[PDB]
């Protein structure tokens, strides 16, 4: 805006515009330094209010280090800028209200101060008289320093002429008081403001470090110093590759404050990309866009996405479908038509017999009802089904209960028709006792 | 040089030599801040030209913002005046002129250029008198604003006791007319001073998304294929890893104005070095090294490498 | 003698002063006139009041100099003590000061005579 | 513990034990003004912990 830096050689009468335009140009150069790498405007460093004054409604402020987008530095520990106390009796609208900090603009022909003149146009400078000490040992004297004309306004008013940045949110509570949501987040130049974000992100890293040791335990269970010839070890090495890189980067960011959030957003976006090869029906669209104007749900859905992506089962597996039926012929559903590649039935029970005479006390230990159109087994049996009494068991069967087992051979016809059917039932009518069933199919 | 800090003692009179030494110190602080993220000295924020007066062969600027490697900023919108018009009639019969912007050097014995009366040494800091005063209520009296001393030097610009930063490149068209060439751009503090890059990189990203969509259509439709052990399916799994890990970073960076391009180079190099080991028989030396001081014969062959790997 | 919802004991026997109320007919009704006690909010950086530097945030401390002796001896000298800032605003002006504590309720009699009604009760620490 | 009380006169002079005992004396009066807070002993008004550090077998406090 026609910034004129002047020169001094000789004979120049002193004149305030030299000093003013010099001070503006230094701000502009220091702004253009920061705008090289980050492409972010300014934001909030710290914003702390007072809570003991809320139910007697007022609003007092303590620390407001808020950075405005045009390069301005508002600092309350070092420039004595506390806005006056915000009234709250003017709001009977008890839905919610949004407090926002403001600062006026219009200085093309003078944003100035003359206290005896009144206007509809606000002004952004004020002057005070204090006693600043010389920093060379002498006495002090009385100068005129500048003080900004900050103020506290609400979003549902008119806010044309000001230059705003939102700081907090108030809601109404059960006894009829006002209280603060812990859920809003302002635009932030640092993670150290709004500590709920720090709490969520630290809990994310603890949920991260919990999972690594369980997977190293699963690696210690089999001792793959070799080739496993399976999808299990490539999924295991893949997930350990996804985890072992993110931790020694995400630790150093969340040790220290005052990082800009974009450095953390790129890391979380890369990790949420690399964990999303197979698990959800979500595409990379689920990784949300960055909206540093107002971060309304750029971090919470990203965290809610990560917490659901970090379960991630490892599939060389077997169905567990609980057969539910009122009658004695218990029955389940939902057979995958993929399974006819290598279907292999090793269904189970858990009974109450003190010996291996439950062989004969499973009296229908042959030709149990497989297809959809079977009703009982004691009248409708198959032709080509042999139940092998299994007490010596092949491996990899999780949660194993020996002396309770059996396999299920069929024809080539009735098995395929049952896989088209999806349903199958059990043979014993006296199975309503201490007998609990499980379904089973491992891929050959 | 020798830059000196002043001491504002009580009873120390006034000298004009104090204020110059003060104001040539915060600029040095700006370099000491900025050199925590820089390999090599700087370049162009924006540069726009007016090619309409070309059949009467001339050349003049319209809007020009360039930072210089000593920490000097040039602003035609706020601080400085436009450079004077160039005369191309002495190079009327050649083919290529490479036009740089020039400021003279500064030595520790002279200063400004007093009316050009002693013009064997090209000197900067031409003065001016504009009266602007109105931050308290009046406008009247008159100050000495400082302006720089900018020219253009095109064909024997290599005879420079000057600082150079190239901006534009003219070629003879088939009708004997010079025109601006859409070609490689001397260096950038942005991704906005090169509309050719903003036309190419959007095609790159839109080309990247479709191949990933094609890959997702292959495997998500069949539930056995999500964890199969086919020798192409393992490669396809690792390939979706290599693409999904590197899409949203680039999609963030390319939905964006000005940002220094070394950061973009560090994100394209990972994608290239990842995909290089997938379906090739060629050397790791295909990765170009980064030359910022050149006018960047790095950034087009990189994209020509990446456009071959995705098909 | 009052207290305040942050725990600040006010006496008007020790650490005392109070300015009177200038006019009352600035309100043209009787049943709305009621007087309160006000002790301005805490400024978390600045402090007392030593000059005419009237801000939008008032101060609540002052200074004063009085004659104090208690010790082993009979000689009195002078030392500077800390006195609060109180004023009697009305109920319906503003609340950038403290008030939150009524003390009375002035109503008039028909012959132009403001007088306190008996049916008024402040919040009570004691009977 | 023999909580002494200092004496400030026109010849008394400055020591750290001048201030430490005067600090302890008004702590000791806070029990003597409790006739129900001595009936039951001293109490606990807020104590809040974290659970996410438990799978790592750590434990950390927040408010006490």
């Amino acid at each position: 805006m026609k910034i004129y830096r002047p020169l001094w050689e000789d004979g120049a009468f002193l004149m305030p515009q030299q000093f003013q335009q010099q001070a503006a140009w230094d701000v502009h150069l220091a702004d253009s330094v920061a705008r090289m790498g980050l492409a972010h405007p300014w934001g909030v460093v710290a914003a702390e209010f007072d809570d003991s004054l809320l139910p007697l409604s007022r609003l007092n402020a303590t620390r407001l280090i808020v950075r405005f987008p045009d390069g301005t530095l508002i600092d309350t520990e070092r420039a004595d800028n506390l806005p006056p106390v915000c009234d709250l009796s003017t709001v009977s609208d008890r839905s919610l209200v949004d407090i926002v900090l403001a600062l006026p603009l219009l200085n093309a022909n003078g944003g100035n101060l003359d206290n005896g003149s009144e206007s509809e146009r606000p002004r952004r400078w004020k002057s005070e008289r204090v006693n600043v000490q010389e920093l060379a040992g002498h006495e002090q004297s009385e100068v005129a320093v500048l003080r900004h004309n900050l103020t506290l306004r609400m979003a549902h008013q008119e806010n044309a002429a000001w230059l705003t940045c939102p700081v907090t949110r108030l809601v109404r509570d059960a006894q009829g008081q006002w209280c603060r949501d812990p859920r809003f987040i302002p635009p932030l130049l640092t993670l150290s403001a709004s500590p709920s974000l720090m709490t969520e992100l630290l809990e994310l890293l603890h949920h991260l470090q919990a999972r690594r040791q369980r997977l190293m335990s699963m690696r210690r269970e089999n001792n793959a110093r070799l080739a496993d010839f399976a999808v299990a070890d490539v999924s295991l090495f893949w997930l350990l590759n996804a985890l072992n890189s993110a931790e020694p980067v995400l630790k150093e960011l969340l040790d220290m404050p005052y990082r800009h959030p974009e450095l953390l957003y790129r890391e979380l976006a890369r990790l949420a990309g690399s964990l999303l090869t197979f698990s959800l029906e979500h595409n990379v669209d689920a990784v949300p866009a960055y909206h540093h104007e107002t971060p309304e749900n750029v971090f919470p859905p990203l965290l809610s996405l990560l917490n659901r992506l970090l379960e991630a089962s490892l599939p060389s597996r077997v169905v567990f479908i609980e057969l539910k039926q009122k009658g004695v012929m218990w029955e389940g559903a939902l057979h995958d038509a993929r399974l006819r590649e290598g279907a292999d039935f090793w269904l189970s029970v858990r009974s109450s017999m003190p010996g291996h005479e439950l062989q004969t006390k499973f009296p229908q230990l042959c030709k149990a009802g497989s297809p959809d159109d079977v009703s009982e087994v004691v009248n409708v049996a198959l032709s080509g089904v042999i139940i092998r009494p299994v007490t010596h068991v092949p491996a990899a069967i999780p949660l194993r209960l020996e002396n309770q087992y059996f396999a299920l051979d069929l024809s080539t016809d009735a098995a395929r028709a049952m896989l088209d059917a999806g349903r199958c039932t059990f043979y014993t009518p006296a199975s309503l006792g201490d007998v609990k069933l499980e379904l089973f199919a491992v891929l050959r």
